[PDB]
C-alpha cells in the first residue's frame, strides 16, 4: 500500500526512519528504508521472532531495488528518557524492571539462535504502561554494522564487547550480554560507562577500568587477531568506585555481564535468575509524549 512520511521519526544506521499511517488497517508503525538476495531471506525469518520485548517487524517490503522494514511504533527511547531523566536519574526500581525486561528478550532471541551485536539505548524503545523492547534484532547479520551510517554519523563504539574490537570474527550472544551492561551501568550512573571515540580508545577504556586482559582472566586472549603484547597494563577498579550507588547484588550482576571472556560472561537465562531480581517490580514511567 503507501504511508505518509507523519514526522521523518529519525535517521537510522540504514536508512532514513518514517512514522507513517497504514491507510487500510489505520495502524501507525515506523518505516525503515535500508540502502540482495541472502539479507532477504534472513530478515524475512524475524518476522516470527515474536516476544512482548522485542518491537514486532510487522512486514519487509522489497521493491524497486529498495528494501523497507515495518515496524510496531514506540513513541520514546531509552537515550531520550535517559536524557530527560538527567537530573534525578531513573529510579532503581525501573532500572530493574527495564534490565529484567530487555533480559528477556534477549534470552528469547538467544534461544533462537539471533544475536543483536549492535545494541544501545537509541534502539530500546519504552512505552507509556512500563515496558521496553528491543529494536533491530537480527539486522547486523543482514546487512552488517557499518563504521558510518547512511547520512556519515559515526556508529557508536561505547557498547561493543571487547571480543569484536580484538578482531573474534565468531563471536557469540555474549556481546549481547555485554552491551546490556554498559548500558546497565549507564542508566545507574548517568554518564556512559565506556565512551570510546576510536576503536583504541574504546579498548583502552575497557582496560583502564576492567583491567587489561590476560590469559589468567581471558585464556586465548592474547591470540586474538588484533591483541599487541604492547598494550599498556593497567590495574582493574572496584565496581564500586566504577557503579556508585549501585548496591551489591547490582554489582556482582554488573560484574558477571562485563566478564572479559565470553565463555565465562553471564547468559541471559542465567541473569534472570540473579539475586539482583528477587524484589523486581513493574513501575509506571513518567512519559511527557
Amino acid at each position: 500500500e503507501n504511508f505518509q512520511k507523519v514526522e521523518k521519526i529519525g535517521e537510522g544506521t540504514y536508512g532514513v526512519v518514517y512514522k507513517a499511517r497504514n491507510k487500510l488497517t489505520g495502524e501507525v508503525v515506523a518505516l525503515k528504508k535500508i540502502r540482495p538476495s541472502t539479507a532477504i531471506r534472513e530478515i524475512s525469518l524475524l518476522k516470527e521472532l515474536n516476544h512482548p520485548n522485542i518491537v514486532k517487524l510487522l512486514d519487509v517490503i522489497h521493491t524497486e531495488n529498495k528494501l523497507y522494514l515495518v515496524f510496531e511504533f514506540l513513541h520514546q527511547d531509552l537515550k531520550k528518557f535517559m536524557d530527560a531523566s538527567a537530573l534525578t536519574g531513573i529510579p532503581l526500581p525501573l532500572i530493574k524492571s527495564y534490565l529484567f525486561q530487555l533480559l528477556q528478550g534477549l534470552a528469547f532471541c538467544h534461544s533462537h539462535r539471533v544475536l543483536h551485536r549492535d545494541l544501545k539505548p537509541q534502539n530500546l524503545l519504552i512505552n507509556t504502561e512500563g515496558a521496553i523492547k528491543l529494536a533491530d534484532f537480527g539486522l547486523a547479520r543482514a546487512f552488517g554494522v557499518p563504521v558510518r551510517t547512511y547520512t556519515h554519523e559515526v556508529v557508536t563504539l561505547w557498547y561493543r564487547a571487547p571480543e569484536i574490537l580484538l578482531g573474534c570474527k565468531y563471536y557469540s550472544t555474549a556481546v549481547d550480554i555485554w552491551s546490556l551492561g554498559c548500558i546497565f551501568a549507564e542508566m545507574v550512573t548517568r554518564r556512559a560507562l565506556f565512551p570510546g571515540d576510536s576503536e583504541i580508545d574504546q579498548l583502552f577504556r575497557i582496560f583502564r577500568t576492567l583491567g587489561t586482559p590476560d590469559e589468567v582472566v581471558w585464556p586465548g586472549v592474547t591470540s586474538m587477531p588484533d591483541y599487541k603484547p604492547s598494550f599498556p597494563k593497567w590495574a582493574r577498579q572496584d565496581f564500586s568506585k566504577v557503579v556508585p550507588p549501585l548496591d551489591e547484588d547490582g554489582r556482582s550482576l554488573l560484574s558477571q555481564m562485563l566478564h572479559y571472556d565470553p565463555n565465562k560472561r553471564i547468559s541471559a537465562k542465567a541473569a534472570l535468575a540473579h539475586p539482583f531480581f528477587q524484589d523486581v517490580t513493574k513501575p509506571v514511567p513518567h512519559l511527557r509524549l
